[PDB]
RNA sequence: GAAAUUGAAAUGGCGCAAUAGAUAUAGUACCGCAAGGGAAAGACAAGCAUAAUAUAGCAAGGACUA
């Protein structure tokens, strides 16, 4: 859902591209242990195992803290 | 590798500071049948602990919110 169109010249492309909504006919009404702990987490987040397990206080100790933050 | 020949005057350290300077705290201890050999030392390194460990690998780098 783009218009194109170069201007009289030829020298800028003008590109018109309004957003489109979303028809209110394409929607539907709001409705109104460690071994087993990590298989239900794995299960429920649909990862693997071996994330839910902990790590060591060396690795621990090398995460950073106070992470720099941009915007 | 010569000699002939020639004819110099007169308390200190750009030395060490205990693996250095004597081997030296001592020619003792100790070793040797013996001759001999011959030391060491006195005033937050490594290793650990606080705090074991998490898939994959020269152990890092690029990174990454992590
Ligand atoms: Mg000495
Ligand atoms: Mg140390």
């Amino acid at each position: 859902n783009v218009e194109l169109a170069l201007t009289s010249d030829g020298r800028t492309i003008v590109c018109y591209h309004p957003s489109v909504d979303i028809p209110y006919e394409h929607t539907k009404p709001i409705p109104r242990e460690e071994g087993p702990m990590i298989e239900q987490l794995s299960k429920m987040f649909f990862t693997t195992k071996h994330r839910w397990y902990p790590h060591g206080r060396y690795h621990r100790c090398r995460k950073n803290l106070n992470p720099p933050k941009d915007r």
